[PDB]
């Protein structure tokens, strides 16, 4: 840590290059105009809502990088690519209506959207897909995904895909903030991929929501502690220009011993109270601190501000970020919350339009009007032409790509097409995939493949001596390692999912890791990646509750399924085969990245178990894209049932089908379910347009296109609600499931199978017990199979196990 | 950051206490009994699982703790609280053996735990509540989980609740793990909370999964920097004893800076060669390094071990650890991952018999035997001795609490089961539930409110004048402030809901915050939370996708309901009323804290909008709890429906219920669902019950045994699921679901609902098209109804929008 004043002292500070009392008059029309849109909705009483206090404190700092530092998007690259500070959005709005981005209707429609001419609360791409870029009001999520963003920057650089060196990545971050584990956790990555392309800025105006960050301590001091421990460049930007002279005259060293001990707690206290109570209990402290401002007028001494509301001292800080290689740049910026609304922290807007030498006249200050520059005048010009030098306005947003990608056709998977005559595994035949995509000279390098440590539990080893991994082992490595790191894993992906977007340069991210630590873990993410409008695979790993045996309750997933399909731009699969596999692939990547561009991204879970995988059912193609198909038909005379299954549990699912038919003459159509989720949605799709439309020909769910009324079972390897949300669309008047709810645990497939009661002897039990409520067969031919299957009809139900 | 060598110079290492021979003797069989475990395992050939290079790294470092710093749980505290680092639980179970706490079959069922008389590849306490503690297997949860854990015993003395002076925390980390933004995201905490009762051991052998953390790098120097850089002590076990006569002789000081250049990469090549390669190629690098092993024999040079394999230098970390005061110490121990085992990380298991001395003939070897130690053998009599001077055996857990608490009846909150003056939210009647339990005399100390920076959002400046903020605003504060940290506050809440296995002590967590930040954003501690046998509540605040109306993407909650019903024993429910909290409220705290001791923590979503809250109907106390009951009967003439609804949907569906009533005679039952979940648990008990009882009489689904045949119409604030999960249950033939799903937007609560097709039109214009096809009314009225309530058909499915 170093004393509490600013890091650049004045002699080492540059010449401000602006006009500075031009600057102010433009700011103090966007201050007036962000208010303003706060107000208007707050006066409609809909519990709107919107923030006012943040943006005052930080009003100054966006203002000198609009003015002199943010390069917008431009032919070249993405520009600058700022993570806005979720909450202060209304400044941002109010300066793109100044810049005549927005109108004044839509201003006064701030949070009011779904009509179709407003503004989004927060920064939201899917709401508002050409202003917004990045998600950033979950707080924490900024910090981390700006980490990465910056080093997928560098990425394109050394992998010679694109030149993206003039680009800077700008976090700009609360002080509150940066108290989420997410915040300060990957900080360290910065200093190991000397990721000088990357600053933070973080708004110390030591407060957050409820009170000070740490009120008996100096939240600056912590940070600076922390990040130049990390290997960060850190710059304090702690105090105005008024200081100078003070500090300047003070050779007793005084005046920093009494900066450094004061407590944040205290200053908030000062800048409640008056200039008398600051002479008194701060400077009034030592007789040579108080003989520094004897000479001065209480009015003089209360003028003292902070530093990030000084524009020479902003720039100094932004302009030393810009030279400093190597490492990252931190910048703190002090600041107070609820500058100048004074009490407010109708006639107190009044103050705030004095305070700024607002022009707004007084017998008009009631209809809170907007304030705007006409073409022409000093200030509209001036606005214009820094943007101008500055390659245009930000933020602003690309929907779609302009390239023309020639993809793999389903042929190019041919192999895996076949029967396969060795065993292998859905995550071999996931791999085997990936390779044909590496052999595609339009998209073999624009694959982004990462991996969360975890190769060798995938066999990824051998794409490493075939295309390597990124290590600035070299720079033009194509493989992502991010360690034990899910979320920086994840962030990593979601800058190569929006590739298409920010750098109109479309990168392919395969994400595989161990499903269990997916959406369970990051989730947060994921649902920002939904807003991004990310589009790349996920590949949950060692997926299946009883699968992944031995690894028990943290590791067997069976439930990451029912977490995906809460995020309605996510497409979830459970493929059984290594040919549902390529056709699930191939699929995505042509709805993703091929002329539709859809937004959308794919979650499909694989598995680590070897099986014989047979050759795919001519026709069966759209089948398995829509969610489901059938497999055969198997003959018997003394009754017909329906056998559903998916991911690991489907082989077993048609090894009961074998069952009934040989030792019970039921015979029965058996179907793979690639996608349960997407069969609930088509359904909830048809149903929801039937209500809607009640004297036209209703809609069929494409389930009940394939599936037929004869009594069913469903098994797979997560919980029951997985196979059950489908079925109001099923067409049978029973529909039995099975699945695997409960706490996983240790032990052979065999064993967690019986106990999570869904291998075969429990579907044969599930559908002898339909059989025998219509009356087909005799109720003890049920009890016997439960004995002769070893079947313990009373231990507790697994849930509660 | 310092030196590449011991923090600790030898002139200040005490002397070490311990028979350094009779101890290596006992740890050889620990280390062989753990390898026997595994390979036995492994022998199966069922891919079982399990590590054996981790535990060879790291068996001294535990080793030392068990003899000389472990205290076990005893009459006074809970004994120190370690959290074991997940994969090297075979050691654990190996040295439990010796101390004859394990017998030889249970480690025979080395990851079988399905019948009931093995063991769990990881700490699970769910899996052995008698044997496990803390679930730390998900990496970087057991380093912040254990920050809040040292954090809450402080709170525990301060509050003067329990004298937890004599325990220490320690969390035994990886140095992969390390990278996990939870692990290193919360360490200014430890500083701000001056927590020197808790020491972070990391095993730094340099190595992860697939290769080094940061082979290009020096991880320990990494991590010095941080911890340093956030206010810890920081104790570095570099090199082991036989390196100190070579410092000292060294006097060009080429050594440290020899050590200091070398890379982590380069170590670990070092590792893997022999003396004659690290003399030429370490000290080889300079004459005077060269020099000072000039003398020595290459078998001497490759002698040389790392400190975390020297007893005398943990010893010392452990010690200096233990004094210190004011700050949380952190010990980097360097390790050899694989130690000892040569060849890989019966040729095999000769050697290592070899290696470290194993008293196993070769005529047993074949048999992969378990070692013992005999009573009356010098062995047995002094591991049992240590263990005994630090009051008995870890780890260890106690299931239940013992003291009788005396908890509030359902009369004494009373006054919430009566209707309302005002209007008010389920937020408010939660806050006015924790006040009837604050003047509890039994329970009212042992509260512990969570806030995590929302405080003033959820109206509880109340409850700081009447029971404070603790802050050691002071010490004997008894609300918990963990700041914008979600993760954090979880951990807290755990910690606390985990008390009375711990500590003997219940402590009843009350944790309130912004619902989408819920299981979305540490679903993973969640999950763990259920492994540790939490009990408490989670309260999620402002939830509902349309009723937080202005906040708008990443904060209108309209699924963690569907993520919360992912865990085994998390009880959700989603009340509308004052009364339905108040009921649930008790029940949880009964169900947890009373005499049951049920192991299960309960969510409860509340809300921000006010409105009427009626009387609690006489007798429907049991319907609550149990998940539905039925609210009132409508007549009508021209039809009848059944109408549920949750949440703030209710009050919607029951205003659709007059109007269906008034205006079209449609009569209907109206139902409030506090809890489809619980419903649909007790759906699927009973069709599972049913499946394995073929001869026995079908139970009954409760929800069916309240509704019936009716059509009915269900809505809520959630996705479509929600309600649809108990569509197998419900005994009506037509059974319409609205819901929430798509992603949330800004606007009022009026356009929210009509948007997502949840309001009072919908439910309306839902249960007449099921009148309609079933012939009672005319298809022109369903149409005529979408006119008359401005509903367009043909926007897009919200899902989509
Ligand atoms: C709904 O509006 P809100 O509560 O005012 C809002 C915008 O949602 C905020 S703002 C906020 C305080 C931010 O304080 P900081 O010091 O970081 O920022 P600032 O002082 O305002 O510059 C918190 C905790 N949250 C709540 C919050 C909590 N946790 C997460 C993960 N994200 C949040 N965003
Ligand atoms: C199936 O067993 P596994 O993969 O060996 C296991 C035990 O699951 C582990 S162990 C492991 C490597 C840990 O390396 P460290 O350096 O931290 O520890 P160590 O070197 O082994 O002393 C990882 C990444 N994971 C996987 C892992 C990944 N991500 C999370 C969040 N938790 C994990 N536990
Ligand atoms: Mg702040
Ligand atoms: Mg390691």
């Amino acid at each position: 840590i170093s004393n509490y004043i600013n890091t650049i002292p004045v002699e080492e500070q540059p010449e401000y290059p602006g006009n500075l009392e031009l600057e102010r008059r433009i700011r103090s029309a966007i201050r007036w105009n962000a208010i303003m849109t706060v107000l208007r909705a707050s006066k409609k009483d809909l519990e709107l809502g919107g923030h006012m206090a943040s943006f005052q404190s930080s009003a100054t700092i966006y203002d000198v990088c609009f003015n002199h530092f943010f390069r917008a998007r431009n032919e070249q690259d993405g520009g600058d690519l700022v993570y806005f500070q979720g909450h202060i959005s209304p400044g941002v709005y109010a300066r793109a209506f100044l810049e005549g981005r927005l109108t004044q209707e839509q201003l006064d429609n701030f949070r009011q959207e779904v009509h179709g001419n407003g503004l989004s609360s927060y920064p939201h791409p899917k709401l508002m897909p050409e202003f917004w870029q990045f998600p950033t009001v979950s707080m924490g999520l900024g910090p981390i995904g700006a980490i990465y963003q910056a080093k997928f920057l560098k990425y394109l650089e050394h992998r010679g895909l694109k030149d993206t060196s003039k680009q800077t990545v700008y976090a700009f971050l609360g002080d509150g903030e940066m108290d989420e584990p997410e915040s300060k956790g990957a900080i360290t990555i910065a200093t190991r991929e000397k990721l000088d392309n990357l600053v933070f800025v973080i708004n110390c105006n030591l407060q957050r929501l409820d009170g000070p960050v740490t009120g008996n301590g100096k939240i600056i001091n912590e940070l600076e502690g922390i990040f130049e421990g990390a290997g960060w460049n850190v710059i304090k930007v702690m105090w105005g220009s008024r200081w100078d002279e003070l500090l300047r005259k003070d050779t007793s060293g005084k005046l920093i011993q009494l900066m450094n001990e004061t407590v944040d707690g205290d200053y908030q206290t000062f800048k409640s109270k008056d200039g008398a109570y600051v002479r008194e209990h701060f400077f009034g402290k030592y007789p040579e601190t108080a003989a520094l401002v004897a000479d001065w007028t209480d009015e003089q001494i209360w003028a003292l501000n902070r530093g990030g509301h000084d524009p020479k001292k902003i720039y100094a800080a932004f302009k030393k970020a810009q030279e400093t290689k190597g490492k990252a740049t931190v910048i703190l910026a002090h600041t107070i919350k609820g500058y100048g609304m004074g009490d407010a922290a109708m006639d107190g807007v009044r103050h705030i339009r004095d305070r700024f030498n607002v022009p707004v006249s007084d017998a008009d200050i009631e209809k809170l009007p907007y304030i705007t520059f006409p073409e022409g005048s000093e200030e509209h010009t001036y606005l214009h032409a820094q943007r101008q030098k500055l390659h245009g306005y930000l933020p602003s947003r690309q929907p779609n790509f302009t390239e023309k990608l020639e993809l793999p056709s389903l042929q190019d998977f041919g192999a895996l097409l076949e029967e396969q005559s060795k065993e292998i595994s859905t995550t071999i035949a996931f791999v085997r995939a990936l390779n044909v995509m590496l052999k595609n000279k339009s998209i073999k390098d624009r694959l982004v493949p990462i991996i969360a440590d975890e190769a060798r539990t995938f066999g990824m080893e051998g794409l490493f001596r075939q295309i390597g991994i990124y290590s600035p082992e070299d720079e033009k490595g194509q493989i992502l390692q991010e360690g034990i790191n899910e979320l920086g894993a994840g962030c990593s992906w979601l800058a190569a999912a929006t590739s298409y977007s920010t750098n109109n340069l479309p990168m392919i991210p395969f994400y595989i890791y161990y499903s269990m630590f997916g959406f369970q873990r990051i989730g947060d993410l994921c649902w920002a990646a939904g807003d991004q409008q990310a589009r790349g695979f996920l590949i949950g790993g060692t997926s299946g509750r009883t699968t992944l045996n031995g690894e028990g309750l943290q590791h067997e997933d069976g439930h990451s399924h029912i977490q995906s399909l809460t995020i309605p731009n996510c497409i979830s699969y459970d493929p059984a085969y290594a040919y549902e596999v390529a056709v699930i692939m191939h699929d995505g990547l042509e709805r993703m990245y091929g002329e539709k561009q859809e937004n959308v991204y794919y979650y499909i879970t694989t598995l680590n178990e070897n099986y014989h995988m047979p050759a795919m059912p001519e026709g069966a193609e759209e089948g398995i894209r829509k969610g489901i198909y059938k497999l055969e038909t198997i003959e018997g005379s003394k009754g017909k049932v329906q056998l559903l299954g998916s991911g690991s549990i489907l082989r077993h699912v048609r090894e009961a089908a074998e069952i009934l038919a040989k030792d019970y003459g039921v015979g029965s159509d058996v179907y793979s379910v690639t996608s349960f989720t997407e069969l609930a949605r088509d359904g909830q799709d048809c149903e929801r347009w039937n209500m809607l439309h009640p004297l036209e020909t209703p809609r069929v769910p494409y389930i009940a296109q394939v599936m037929n009324d004869a009594p069913a079972v469903a098994s797979t390897d997560y919980m029951k609600l997985f196979a059950e949300q489908v079925r109001t669309y099923v067409p049978a008047d029973d529909y039995r499931v099975l699945g695997t709810d409960g706490f996983g645990r240790s032990d052979s497939r065999e064993n967690l199978r019986h106990h999570f009661e869904v291998d075969a002897s429990y579907v044969v039990v599930a559908a002898l017990g339909e059989l025998a409520k219509r009356g087909e067969i005799d109720k003890k031919v049920v009890a016997d199979a439960i004995a002769k299957f070893n079947i313990d009809a009373d231990k507790v139900n697994p849930r509660l196990a």
